């Protein structure tokens, strides 16, 4: 099922996810209706406070082929290093992109769609969007790394691109 995607501005988008609790079916009918959100809405991660829905789950697929899924349940970041940035957008924030400060790598450890344990170090444009999903989590979106002026333009756009 595609899932509605909230947009800025909405408080919800700040609330702070909370833990999974255990990996049954419940968890991994929401795992599978975000990537039908995630990939009908032609993006390339998506986490669960974007839909509503306040629990530490991330669904990513940056791969050309579209056939690369990676699911993180309660992700924890290990290590990081560099830095980095490239105009990124959000399904949160439609139409608009801008440059965010990003570790170039980061190690992370999470839960699979099986909820198993496993470890990941991820680079490139993959370390950019785990970054980016893992805010998310914790309420913050990638406009706040920017200007307060810039944010004020960024939410003037959307409201008024979702008035059309
Ligand atoms: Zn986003």
């Amino acid at each position: 099922s595609v899932l509605q995607v909230l947009h800025i501005p909405d408080e919800r988008l700040r609330k702070v996810a909370k833990p999974v609790e255990e990996v049954n079916a419940e968890i991994q009918r929401i795992v599978d209706d975000m990537f039908e959100t995630m990939y009908a809405e032609e993006g390339i991660g998506l986490a669960a406070t974007q839909v509503d829905i306040h629990q530490r789950i991330i669904v990513i697929d940056v791969s050309e082929n579209r056939d690369e899924r990676l699911v993180l349940i309660n992700p924890e970041l290990l290590e990081k290093s560099g830095e980095t940035g490239i105009e990124e957008g959000c399904l949160s924030i439609p139409e608009q992109r801008a440059l965010v400060p990003r570790a170039e790598k980061v190690k992370i450890r999470a839960l699979d769609r099986d909820g198993k344990p496993f470890e990941l170090e991820a680079d490139g444009l993959l370390a950019i969007c785990i970054q980016h999903e893992m805010d998310h989590l914790v309420g913050k979106l990638f406009m706040d790394y920017l200007s307060p002026l810039k944010q004020q333009r960024i939410r003037q756009k959307v409201e008024k691109l979702d008035r059309l």
